[PDB]
DNA sequence: GGGGTGTGGTAGC
DNA sequence: ATCGCTACCACACCCC
């Protein structure tokens, strides 16, 4: 056991936190896209008519978990048994769960504790640990898969276990359903073959949101082919409101409450006009969705294919830590905070920048919310500080930057004993050329 | 027209 | 027990 105010904390978390290998493969995921590519090309011109393959792993963390699973789990079944990945036994979060345990109703998020109850009796969860290496080798695996079957012409990477892939159709070739089954067939095999048992499923389509649908109605193990010409009521019908990409449970409250609690995008589809969607979740998010409901990108959600170079770049760098946070008194916090800084310029290092503005953001314990929360070691109810600051010369300098996120810390007025979260961000980041006088 | 800030939402498992 | 990260867009409100 590490506490927040051992100097191994950071490590031990992030070893343990799978929000955090989720946001580090990310990153290296990204950077690794740009260094195969400094020399190549890598954009979609208006020149091209594109197909958009959607794929990632069905349940990825419960499949490889299972895949992987010691010896005291040798006995269970993937395609009878109720399976979730978590740390713990109460108030663990379920990181991934197969669809078994679905079909009784379990969703990543919840807690291992509500996901038990939501089970008949005699029929027990069985509770796998993660396997994050593991998790790393098969997404290797899944993205070698899809190089080595050149298919694509730009294979843009969404996560550790999901990708989008374009497929660039010449106007002498006459694309067809047949052809793109076949595709989407044999890309399942042979990532199938190549991750030793992991499945994937595929939205097939000539827009992103299209595939991502697509998607989302070929789950599980299976492919789905879906064109703007294919577009019908049975489509639509098909979806909540929140499998629109940008539909949180925030923006699905607005929208429920704007047009009469729709059940489904189809139900959306007919109630809705283009200026009532702006007044209820904002001019930008609902034209986005307008473009949606046609099957049809917005711009923003295009400029990953025009330039992908430019949307995959990274712009800031930061760490979040608000579980595990108690500090006796400033000394702890200072340290903790020194800490943070270290481990951020060690990265900032790793990518040869430097940085010209920071922000700590931290958590602080609700006036009337119990000291100790129902997670254990969680930041509870909180409310949050930010607070940011422009530096003179742009700079890598652990003295300026600890120093000043210290003083931020001091400006936010936080007791440490309330202190239940901390971030520390750099905000804008600057390159380091050859030239380095003045 | 151009800056700026803090806040809030969303995404992956 | 339990590991509630992190990048990024958008927005509302401020300024000269
Ligand atoms: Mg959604």
């Amino acid at each position: 056991i590490v506490a927040c105010d051992d100097p191994d904390f950071l490590t031990s978390y992030f070893a343990h936190s799978r929000l955090h290998h989720l946001s580090a493969w990310k990153a290296n995921l990204k950077d690794k896209f740009l260094n195969e590519n400094i020399h190549k090309y890598t954009k979609i011109t208006d020149k091209d008519t594109y197909i958009i393959f959607h794929i990632d792993f069905d349940c990825f963390f419960a499949t490889v978990a299972y895949l992987c699973r010691s010896s005291s789990f040798s006995a269970c079944d993937f395609k009878r048994d109720p399976i979730v990945v978590c740390h713990g036994t109460k108030n663990s979060d379920i990181a991934s769960c197969n669809y078994v345990a679905r079909s009784y109703g379990i969703k990543n998020g919840m807690w291992v504790s509500q996901a038990e109850k939501m089970l008949p009796n005699g029929i027990k969860l069985i509770s796998l640990p993660y396997t994050f290496e593991q998790f790393q080798l098969k997404s290797e695996a899944f993205y070698s898969t899809l190089k080595r079957l050149n298919i694509f012409n730009l294979i843009l990477p969404i996560s550790i276990d999901e990708a989008v892939c374009v497929r660039i159709i010449p106007d002498n070739i006459h694309n067809t359903n047949t052809l793109n089954a076949r595709l989407c067939e044999e890309i399942r095999q042979e990532i199938f073959q190549g991750t030793n048992g992991c499945t994937v499923s595929i939205g097939c389509s000539d827009s992103l949101v299209l595939a991502r649908l697509a998607l989302k109605m070929a789950k599980p193990n299976g492919y789905n082919i879906t064109f703007k010409s294919n577009l019908s009521e049975e489509f639509w019908s098909s979806f909540k409101l929140d499998d629109l990409p940008g539909v949180g449970h925030s923006t699905l409250s607005r929208l429920e409450s704007t047009f009469d609690s729709p059940h489904s995008l189809n139900d959306l589809r007919k109630r809705y006009t283009l200026d009532a969607l702006k007044a209820s979740v904002g001019s930008k998010l609902g034209m986005k969705i307008h473009l949606a409901l046609q099957g049809q990108d917005d711009e923003e959600s295009l400029k990953i294919l025009y330039d992908p170079k430019e949307v995959l770049q990274r712009k800031s760098l930061s760490i979040d830590i608000n579980w595990g946070i108690r500090f006796k008194n400033i000394t702890q916090v200072d340290l903790f905070i020194e800490r943070g800084c270290q481990y951020l310029l060690e990265k900032l290092n790793e990518i040869n920048k430097t940085t010209s503005q920071i922000t700590l953001k931290l958590m602080r314990r609700c006036k009337d919310a119990p000291i100790e929360p129902p997670k254990y070691m969680g930041m509870g109810r909180c409310d949050s500080f930010s607070r940011s600051s422009r530096l003179g010369i742009p700079t890598n300098e652990f003295g300026i930057i600890a120093t000043e996120m210290k003083s931020l810390y001091r400006t936010l007025g936080c007791p440490p004993m309330e202190l239940r979260g901390l971030a520390l961000q750099f905000n804008k980041l600057v390159d380091v050329g050859p030239d380095n006088n003045q």
